[PDB]
């Protein structure tokens, strides 16, 4: 049969570039078992994710109007239409297959931003779940090997958990 | 699935929170359905949890300052099993809250708290892959499990 993933170990090295500024982050990646192999997997999903980001962002803002105050927050500072563009690029930065200082530093920046505008952490956390769900949905439609499917899901739960760790608290 | 979510107006936001992770009756029924699977591997799930913590010396230090891994696996076994009870009520929420506050008083960092939930998920996804053949039921169980663990992080972060 055909496979979705390449297993090219030549291809999956050096995907963690962290200095001592980010000395805890290397521990954190080790605990969620985020490594070269998982990052290479992330990198190969990026096309799927890219091809589907518009559905992923639409679904995300749609979910948020379950809580009117989250929408007030958005409309006080911006608009959905304009947050989508930046969410597209953030989501896609998750599937780049490299964790480095800049990656971290950008995550700390968006954290501070949500802190400022008053997002409460439980809505922040809840919001990552529509992402997960839309991704799983994209995987299933496109990855019909059951074993490769699980592999895409596990990698994804890993990168999302690191995302949540970065923004908290 | 019956009437598995039984919250009073003091937990108004939690209701919204549930709707937003799509944790309703169907998903709770699924978790209930998974409970026997989960109970039959709880010892190993919890062995793996603490094993994984040992990679961060400061986490085990907090644990040994306050308690111990042997006493801690008894409450964790029970906590995880209650996760698949298939019912969310005021007391379920209320315990998660008290358990949270213990962790802030002991000085557990929320990054670490957060990573810790991934470990459980992984052990859980491992069991379902070994145990549930049909791909759709398999996705259904991971999705459910994923919802409840997200709730659990929300309530801790409250
Ligand atoms: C997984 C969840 C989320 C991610 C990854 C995320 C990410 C981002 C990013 C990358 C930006 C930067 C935009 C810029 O450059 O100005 C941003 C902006 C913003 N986000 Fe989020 N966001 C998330 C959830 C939320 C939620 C739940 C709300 C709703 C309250 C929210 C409200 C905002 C607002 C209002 C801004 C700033 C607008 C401005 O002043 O320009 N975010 N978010
Ligand atoms: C998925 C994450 C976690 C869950 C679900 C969890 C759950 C629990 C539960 C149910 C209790 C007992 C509360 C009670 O007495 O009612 C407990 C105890 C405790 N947990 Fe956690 N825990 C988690 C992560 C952690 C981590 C990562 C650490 C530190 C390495 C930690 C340290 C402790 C300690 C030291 C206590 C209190 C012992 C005492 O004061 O006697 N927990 N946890
Ligand atoms: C933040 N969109
Ligand atoms: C908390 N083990």
């Amino acid at each position: 049969e055909t496979a979705y993933f390449s297993d090219s170990n030549g291809q999956q090295k050096n995907r963690i570039q962290l200095t001592n500024k980010h000395a805890d982050v290397k521990k954190q990646l080790k605990m969620v078992r985020l490594g070269d192999a998982e990052l290479y997997v992330l990198e190969q999903l990026q096309p799927l994710i890219q091809e589907n980001i518009v559905n992923i962002v639409d679904a995300f803002y749609k979910n948020l109007d379950h809580e009117s105050s989250l929408m007030d927050i958005i409309n006080d500072h911006s608009s959905v239409d304009r947050l989508k563009q930046t969410l597209k690029r953030h989501i896609q930065e998750m599937f780049a297959g490299v964790i480095d200082d800049e990656f971290i530093e950008k995550r700390n920046r968006i954290a501070s931003i949500h802190l400022r505008i008053g997002l409460l952490p439980k809505w922040y956390m809840g919001a990552f779940q529509e992402l997960l769900l839309s991704m799983i949905d994209i995987y299933e439609a496109s990855i019909t090997n059951q074993q490769e499917l699980l592999k895409a899901i596990k990698a994804t739960t890993k990168i999302l958990n690191l995302e949540q760790q970065l923004v908290l608290e």
